[PDB]
């Protein structure tokens, strides 16, 4: 249990964690940024309700949908 | 000078790109696989699921005969 910081490379398959341990020895603060921005993607793929979930763009519109209380 | 449009940067939180950008000049090729990285967990979405190819579902229904039965 010896370790700096590192726990996104046991995340993965050991033939990833090998390619990516090895160019991370240079950028060990680059792939920090990318650590987040997989992360942020990952999460999209599910999204809980809160307040109307905005994504899907439509060219004609005609109402601002279902909405009369809150 | 301004660059003609960009993808995978201008979309995202820019303001995370700002920072990126600077980094990726060092490591073209790092981003590579960083790139396939999140999009490989992506569709890790999906599991294997099914096991009998579906056609089994009881939870709470134990026996519902009457006409016959001895």
């Amino acid at each position: 249990g010896h370790m700096m910081s590192k726990l996104f490379l046991d995340e993965l398959p050991e033939s990833l964690s090998r390619k990516i341990g090895t160019v991370v020895r240079v950028l060990p603060s680059s792939l920090e940024i990318f650590e987040e921005l997989y992360k942020y993607a990952l999460n999209e793929n599910s999204n809980d309700r809160s307040e109307h979930h905005k994504k899907p763009r439509i060219d004609d519109s005609s109402d601002l949908l279902k909405t009369d209380e809150i």
